[PDB]
């Protein structure tokens, strides 16, 4: 269960920054 | 503790997955 | 272990709740 839920908190996270960069993006596109 | 851990885990998943939603949509509306 | 996977938990659902406000105000900018 542990390196499972590690796991998944690893991927949550990586799909967080990745969300943080597309907000970047839009932020930059509507100025 | 762990019980507690995985399912604030499973919560914040649903989260993100509502936001990748939510940035989908703004991607589309500003291009 | 646990400790510090419950400290990358909080750490992402902060990150979380600064997106889906910054969502939000992208929201009221676009339409
Ligand atoms: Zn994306
Ligand atoms: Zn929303
Ligand atoms: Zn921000």
């Amino acid at each position: 269960r542990m390196k499972q839920l590690e796991d998944k908190v690893e991927e949550t996270l990586s799909k967080v920054y990745h969300l943080e960069n597309e907000v970047a993006r839009l932020k930059k596109l509507v100025g």
